[PDB]
DNA sequence: GATCTGGCCTGTCTTACACAGTGATGCAAATCAAGTGTGAAGCCAGACAAAAACCCG
């Protein structure tokens, strides 16, 4: 486990309810991740 | 005529030299640690009908 791991498991449901369909999903958090 | 001597011939060590090993490093690269999230496949229950080869009348 990481940062960058604990961040996902953390904010997951932040892209679920967000979009349904997880490509998009998954490069919106990297993306905003990175940023933050 | 009787030895004395310089120059090749050739079987000798003798000697350097590159290679094969042992071990360990050490960077370039493929794969994986978990996160969902679909998304496309594989097979099974329900009962009903098409190609291909060998033997008999």
């Amino acid at each position: 486990p990481s940062a960058f791991f604990l961040f996902c498991s953390e904010y997951r449901p932040k892209i679920k309810g967000e979009h349904p369909g997880i490509g998009d999903v998954a490069k919106k958090l990297g993306e905003m991740w990175n940023n933050t």
